[PDB]
């Protein structure tokens, strides 16, 4: 049966239902709509008219001009009853206010289908699904909230870029420390989490969120790959981390609380380094995945072969073109390409 | 328990409740008021707040601005709860329309107390008492309707007086046709029936009916005695009817339909219903002339009517 | 008693009260609410009914449909009276218009508790707190005002950083003038004051200000420390400023009007220098507290003894390693760490 998130989706902008509800709000009639009909719904239905017509936004609006409730079919394709009096079991507990809304939630609990109440006085839509409630929000308000989050995401993306460049400078110089790696890990997670918040707003916006989706995907583009690469470079396991190991590490990062993200030792635990403050100053050596990703045109398949062969970024910098053409799967052309691409990083920083 | 009529009296003009209801109608807020509180009412009361204030029309109006129902104490002197949600058993049958009113009658049946709903859309007050319902009518409408009826009542009384003396003249002649008696009987019944219609309006008017109460009693008064005398004078049984016989006959006429009020009349009086029977001349007994019982049994007829009347 | 700012937070978005007030506005009934109840409130309360219910936004809306005023408990957790007639002392001064609002401000002054009046005609919420007034504003309008203010703050942050770099470069060169120091002082103050304006908007926005708070914290952060150090470095009194004296100077800066902050002579007076034109041209020498604060893990006790011995940053730079071990209370290891850090100032530029 419909879940709370699924029901909100059925009422998202661009849907036939949401069009009808918008019409009801402008009409200021109020409404009480049951999204489903079975034996249990009929049990609580009293009086009213039985009708069999196709759903239409306009048809719903007119029917809700009448006292009572409108029942739709489970698939949502039809309007099955109108002018109904709901009589849910009064023992079902609810903290809502007034006959309409208390009747709505009780009916939602008893039948198991979503129930919608529209307040004529407040012009507010509430949907009740099995003890949970959600109040719809105008697309403008959601956009305002999401654009504030987009602004913060713009600030976190700039901050991530600068610390990442600092880490890249340290990797070339061979003066990286756990603290340097974990500063980037934190900034990667902050970008990810604020991105998840904006994503929920995109879902709630429905068709009104299409542009916000494009902007969000552009800003978040490459964040997943950066999280993978940093795990691949600085994971306490001696051998290069396994693919499942990488997925395990990222899952632990998501499991961290927001407060834990502000703890560099909490992040160090996830990567497998000691949790002591002293451990933050210990020197690390990158494997070279991040640097290789910065080389233009270099497919990750080839970089994985080189990183496993030489072990460390410093080994790759010291390697000759002939040293980089002795790895199976690395041709002469790619050995030259990586050789000049690495020596360009050495000079630049 | 209070009866439907008793409840309507509690809501009549001149009462504190009716002052409150009139204010609610002008406010167009709608209302749902329970006239009584006990465990059974509380059982169906859900949410809301408890308060203990003296009843006042102004206080009732303010509290009914809120969603929900207001409960008063049984004596009606206090307001005990407001903003409550009534939750009567949906199995209780009702043919009312909408959440507010169906809940009102069900609550009235379940608790046994009067329940009032005021519709904001229709500005109509309905009172429910144990499966019965009454709709209040504006005192202005009742007054205007009742005054048209009182105007008719004087006309029925004048037309009754004119025909009654015609019958009395025939009594002198001894040639009173059966149709003549039933013409007077018809006018007596018509006066009685309009009198009952007006009486119901006077009660609903409360204090606004005080003047119509006096006017009604003057026109009617003497109607019961007149109906008793005419049955006592022109009853089929040659024996003078007993007091129980007279009251039984008067009840029989009341059972007649509006349209029937001459052949239908003759049969209740015991005369044959045939249209030929309505043509049969009758002889008055004389009770009416004396009013203008022991003596009449001696003489038998008005035609018989000093020592002979000091012999019985 | 609660202050005006405290009341504004209590009526901000995300609070139970604000949910009720939003409901009242949509109903267009108007309201008169007392945020507190004691014997003094009872004195001015007349008639009405006593109720004891838990506070709820929906309950408040229904009670404010009634003529009169609603009284809440001091903690705000309960609704104790409704339909009350306030009868505050007419002699209490007020500039509000009409019975409702004049009664509201007078009641606020007499009892000492916040009082809210909502105008049905104007759809405006007003809160009165002991002779002050605050009118609630749409969260959209506040956000628009605050985001522009954030834009100005980012520009103030950029100019602050560059003038700060100029001042530090001059400190090494020994060519700092009083005007240059006041250019940095002006920019630090401008950043601080626009920061306070945005802070008030964040409070008023409540839950709608969460993202704005994050942006504000990054832009400002470090502003207090920079103001403290600059006063510590360039204050006219020969004795190094005490911590309390520094706070006194900073309090004098806050007392200046927005117009005064554009006047370099007014700032010069706050630091004890003369207001003359000639004073602006005179060359100063930093005390060196800022440089010591940049040295990692150098407790201010070791910085105050060194600054008191040599007096100026140029004296600290001119000192030898042995000269930094002949100060009482400074160790040999600490003398090495301080000397190396000042040499890193040469690395800076
Ligand atoms: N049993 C009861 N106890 C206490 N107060 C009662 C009540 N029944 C009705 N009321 C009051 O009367 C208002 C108008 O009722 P009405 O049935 O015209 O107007 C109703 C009806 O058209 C519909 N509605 C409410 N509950 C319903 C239910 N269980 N089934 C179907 N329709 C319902 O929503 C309208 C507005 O509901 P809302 O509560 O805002 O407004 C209600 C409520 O404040
Ligand atoms: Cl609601
Ligand atoms: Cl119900
Ligand atoms: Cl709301």
């Amino acid at each position: 049966r419909p879940t709370l998130r699924e029901a909100v989706a059925r009422l998202a902008p661009g849907t036939g239902l949401r069009d009808g509800l918008e019409r009801i709000l402008r009409g200021r009639t109020g409404a009480l709509i049951v999204l489903g009909h079975d034996e249990n719904v009929e049990a609580i239905c009293d009086g009213g008219f039985s009708l069999d017509v196709r759903y239409a936004a306009t048809r719903l609006r007119e029917l809700c001009k009448m006292d009572g409730a409108v029942v739709l079919s489970t698939d949502g394709s039809r309007i099955v009853r109108a002018n109904v009096q709901l009589v849910p079991d009064p023992s079902i507990p609810t903290d809502e206010s007034g006959t309409r809304h208390r009747s709505a939630e009780r009916a939602a609990i008893q039948t198991g289908y979503p129930v919608i109440s529209v307040s004529h006085s407040m012009n507010i839509v509430t949907v009740y699904v099995r003890g949970e409630r959600h109040v719809l929000t105008d697309s403008a308000t959601i956009l305002s909230r999401a654009n504030q989050a987009i602004a913060t995401l713009e600030r976190y993306k700039t901050r991530l870029d600068e610390v990442s460049r600092q880490l890249s400078r340290a990797e070339i110089e061979d003066f990286v420390t756990l603290r340097d790696v974990m500063t980037v890990v934190q900034r990667l997670e902050l970008v990810r989490r604020i991105g998840l918040v904006i994503d929920y707003d995109v879902v709630e916006l429905g068709t009104d969120g299409r542009q916000l989706r494009l902007q969000l995907d552009e800003l978040l583009g490459g964040n997943d790959t950066a999280r993978e690469l940093i795990v691949r470079d600085y994971h306490a396991n001696p051998e290069p981390p396994s693919t499942g190991q990488i997925n395990a590490t990222l899952d632990e990062l998501d499991a961290l609380s927001d407060g834990d993200l502000l703890d560099f030792t909490a992040l160090a635990k996830v990567f497998g380094y000691p949790t002591t403050t002293e451990a933050q100053d210990s020197t690390l050596s990158p494997r070279g995945y991040r640097a290789m990703a910065g080389i233009p045109r270099l497919q990750f398949a080839h970089a994985d072969l080189l990183v496993r062969a030489f072990g460390t970024l410093q080994g790759l910098l010291a390697a000759s073109a002939g040293d980089l053409q002795s790895v199976d799967g690395i041709g002469a052309m790619w050995a030259r390409h990586v050789r000049e691409g690495l020596s360009q990083l050495a000079e630049s920083t």
